[PDB]
RNA sequence: UUUUUUUUUUUUUUUUUUUUUUUUUUUUUUUUUU
């Protein structure tokens, strides 16, 4: 069972259970809660591993059945057990990701009962976030399935974190990374300022931390349409010179061809195509 | 105003003909128009 913070290399173990897999002979099922991450996984371990064969079960598709590498929902891993499939007798590993995400009421039930009609040759590999309830699930697994299972964690973010506060065209620090917060600094960001953006808001913040080397963003508005307001209020900015804006351009067209030819006009494709050739998206 | 994609089961034909069942009897010479 690990147990460490985000950003901290967890995908490291996954990847050493299927080397060992592989190099035993056996086979390995990667299960996720939410079927969004399966084909981002899927697209991961293929582009990863290129000795062994990566396939895919979903409830929409279905890639390579008998590969030794499968990736597949919880849903579908307990219809497979109750129809008694003989693949699971050379299953070694099971690997459960993103466990802190299965404490709803429609994903608890499956769960649990996946985990208890699994045979007794299979060994469990555990992968989530710092929760409070964390030595409960391990303790219930190893009596429930009678196995030994070892609980590690990490002591901090490999990565530290601050937090910043922006005012009138600069930006204060009043946390910093050892999660302390500054008293001064929240006062002078009251003293200097004494409701929503403007349309000269979003260019005065994507120049300042364009010259700072901190372009990477990603802004966060509780909003669909304000998005792409917003979105639409930057102006007369761009990001690409002459070559990405081609390279871009080429791969949105190869990439709509599995469309028809009728359906490429929507104004929702022309507008996306408009807003990525500057390195603009919502 | 964020957040929400649900859809159950089955496999490759019973063996020996046509028959297919009820109310009681008689007597000695051609041809046409009459
Ligand atoms: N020990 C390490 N030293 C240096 N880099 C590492 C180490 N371990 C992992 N990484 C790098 O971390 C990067 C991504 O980390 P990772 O995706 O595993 O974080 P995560 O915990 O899985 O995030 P999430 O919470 O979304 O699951 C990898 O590309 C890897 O190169």
């Amino acid at each position: 069972f690990v147990a460490a913070h985000t950003s901290a290399g967890k995908t490291v173990v996954a990847e050493y259970a299927i080397a060992m897999a592989h190099r035993n002979m056996t086979k390995t099922i990667y299960t996720s809660p939410i079927k969004a991450l399966s084909n981002q996984k899927f697209r991961d371990f293929k582009e990863t591993f290129d000795d062994v064969n990566i396939g895919l079960i979903t409830g929409d598709v279905q890639i390579n059945p008998d590969a030794n590498c499968l990736i597949m929902t919880t849903e579908i891993l307990r219809s497979m057990l109750y129809r008694g499939a003989d693949l699971i007798r050379d299953v070694e590993f099971v690997i459960f990701d993103q466990v802190h995400y299965v404490n709803d009421q429609d994903r608890g039930v499956v769960w649990e009962e996946v985990i208890i009609m699994l045979p007794q040759h299979v060994k469990f590999i555990l992968l989530s976030a710092t929760v409070p309830n964390t030595y409960e699930f391990a303790n219930w697994i190893g009596r429930t399935k009678q196995k030994n299972i070892y609980v590690i964690s990490t002591p901090k973010r490999p990565v530290p974190l601050e937090i910043n506060i922006w005012a009138k065209k600069e930006l204060i620090p009043v946390i910093n990374q050892n999660s302390e917060f500054l008293e001064a600094n929240f006062r002078k960001h009251k003293e200097i300022l004494n409701d929503g953006p403007s349309k000269k808001t979003w260019p005065e913040i994507v120049n300042y931390l364009r010259k700072r080397e901190l372009l990477p963003m990603v802004v966060f508005v509780f909003s669909k349409k304000r998005c792409e307001e917003y979105a639409d209020w930057l102006e007369g900015i761009n990001f690409c010179n002459n070559k990405e804006k081609s390279q871009i351009h080429m791969f949105i067209e190869k990439s709509i061809t599995r469309l028809k030819k009728e359906d490429r006009d929507l104004p929702q494709i022309l507008k996306t195509r408009s807003l990525l050739e500057r390195g603009i998206a919502v």
